[PDB]
């Protein structure tokens, strides 16, 4: 109860919670009105921004303390509590205290106690010898929310700390080593989304357990020499549990207390991205095969003397697709390449930076530009041959060349769109765009799985058309509408059948579901995935008049025929 602005309590009371009263300043030691008090909580209480020092005489006996939505409180002064040795529990919430408060002033015996700070943006840094002379037994500290920045040395003194927490302290950036220099334990600490460099020398080496879920800094972790007790860890980078793996030297000179999460499903395996016993090869040389097809398209297509039609187009297209697809194959084989075998605590230094980035975002323009230009090839049929009746209105090259700006314009889009942070490509081994850890990156697969889908759709339907449409609606010119079509049905298979279950067995792994088994699920997505960059060329170089045409020139002319 609060009268005049002040306390002015007449009955004893212990579970008083502080409610909307007049209050605007506590009286130093004046808390008489109550001989036994358990708990005063102050959450409607925000009029009362300022409280005197010592507002607490004798609550030997309280428990919880608990000041919430109190952001009024420009700062809290020195010996804010004197005497509470039955503390049980204190939290503070919500309040703008630029300092943080001096509480080496409470004195209490407990275990159980937990001291909490949250919702709170204007602790700059926690002091050093904050807890000195509080609590005797044992202190849980959270700090779950709270604006902090940084961490002060030895910053732990007289008390024994059961555990630490730092959870959604994006604000922070770093700790010093020796910030528990003279601090017991902490049995478990938490660093989920705190962005801290690396963790503590000293201090953290008796953890037992750990929480790093969504740290997005920690690229550092202490060595297993250090770290001999870690019963449990919860990292977000599923890189360490092959190096955690290590069972106690319990008796024998060599029990598997040491656990890591999330357990290596193989997404992210300690060997390479594609190092197996005997497929390690099969990725180099399909992208080398990959990589020849693509120049000799090109090449044929640079050097070809007739004039590039809206086929020879749509081909061209083909061609530069899948030669990025190539090249990002062979920019991740190389980066797999010269591991040995040991690209477990390599990772690091792998997806960070713009070397991940770039492929998945290569990657995902080569996916947009072929599957654009299958719909391409798949209308350019439904407007020459099932409107033949109405020839003169035949779109000309100007729309073709105007279509695949677009296209191309839209692949670009498509790519830089998990470069701005829409969604994240370094939630896989093979560095690719297969994260479903944010709403907006699930929104945006979901899209891309529905434009996919849409697309196929649409290139069934126009090859149905075209089909029903070659000889039966107007006429048939067999040499010309069946090259096109032939081509366009290559094209189109090979897309499909490297594409679909390529992309249904990535929507399965982003969504966590094991279709048959989480062994061979990426082995499709490592190798027949990426397939259809040397598949499509290798049916252009047999299935073009043009193109075989002028390579056979070329071979006569040139000495090599």
């Amino acid at each position: 109860d609060g009268a005049l602005r002040c306390p002015g309590p007449t009955a004893g009371l212990t579970r008083l919670s502080l409610a909307y009263l007049p209050v605007k300043v506590i009286p130093s030691q004046a808390f008489r009105g109550l001989n036994e008090v358990i708990k005063i909580e102050i959450s409607q209480i925000d009029s009362l921004e300022r409280i005197e020092a010592n507002a607490f005489d004798n609550l030997l006996n309280l428990s919880e303390i608990l000041i919430q939505n109190t952001k009024n409180l420009r700062y809290i002064e020195p010996g804010a509590f004197i005497n509470l040795p039955r503390l049980k529990y204190l939290s503070i919430c919500n309040t703008g205290i630029r300092k943080f408060p001096d509480v080496t002033k409470v004195f209490s015996s407990e275990s159980n106690f937990i001291l909490e700070i949250c919702d709170n943006l204007h602790i700059t840094t926690i002091p050093g010898n904050a807890f000195q002379g509080m609590n005797n037994e044992s202190v849980t500290l959270k700090l779950y929310g709270n604006g902090f920045e940084e961490v002060q040395s030895h910053a732990f003194n007289g008390t024994t700390l059961t555990s630490l927490e730092l959870k959604e302290n994006v604000h922070l950036e770093k700790m010093h080593n020796g910030a528990f220099r003279g601090a017991t334990g902490p049995k478990t600490l938490d660093i989920s989304s705190t962005k801290l460099q690396a963790l503590p020398s000293y201090g953290l080496e008796s953890i037992q357990r750990l929480i790093a879920t969504s740290s997005y800094s920690l690229k550092k972790l202490p060595s297993r020499e250090t770290f001999v007790n870690l019963l449990e860890a919860t990292l977000t980078y599923p890189s360490h549990c092959c190096a955690f793996r290590n069972l106690p030297t319990k008796e024998q000179n060599f029990p598997k207390t040491p656990r890591c999460a999330p357990e290596p499903d193989a997404f992210n395996p300690c060997e390479d991205i594609m190092g197996y016993d005997f497929l390690r090869v099969l990725i180099w040389l399909i992208n080398i095969l990959a990589i020849m097809g693509n120049m000799t398209v090109l090449f044929v297509l640079l050097t070809s003397r007739y004039k590039l039609t809206v086929p020879r187009f749509l081909m061209c297209n083909l061609s530069f697709a899948d030669f990025c697809m190539g090249l990002y194959l062979l920019l991740i084989a190389s980066v797999d390449s010269q591991t040995k075998g040991q690209y477990y605590n390599h990772a690091i230094d792998w997806q960070t930076g713009s070397g991940c980035s770039t492929a998945g975002f290569f990657t995902v323009f080569a996916s947009e530009l072929s599957v654009y230009t299958l719909t391409v090839i798949t209308l350019e049929r439904w407007h020459t041959i099932t409107y033949a009746i109405h020839l003169d209105q035949k779109l000309r090259l100007r729309h073709a060349i105007l279509i695949m700006l677009g296209g191309w314009l839209f692949s670009s889009l498509i790519a830089m769109l998990p470069l701005v942070g829409v969604s994240n490509y370094m939630k896989v081994s093979i560095c690719f765009p297969m994260d479903v850890e944010t709403t907006l990156s699930q929104v945006y697969i979901l899209t891309i799985l529905i434009l996919n889908v849409v697309a196929f759709f649409i290139i069934c339907a126009c090859y149905i058309k075209i089909y029903f449409a070659v000889r039966n609606p107007e006429l048939m010119a067999t040499n010309k509408d069946t090259k096109i079509a032939k081509k366009m049905a290559i094209l189109i298979f090979t897309d499909f059948t490297c594409m679909a279950p390529i992309s249904f067995f990535a929507i399965s792994a982003a969504f966590k579901v094991p279709l048959i088994t989480v062994t061979n699920s990426k082995v499709l997505l490592v190798l027949f995935y990426p397939i259809n960059s040397c598949a499509n060329p290798f049916l252009y170089a047999i299935f073009t008049k043009t193109f075989q045409r002028d390579f056979f020139l070329l071979l006569s002319k040139f000495g090599c025929c």
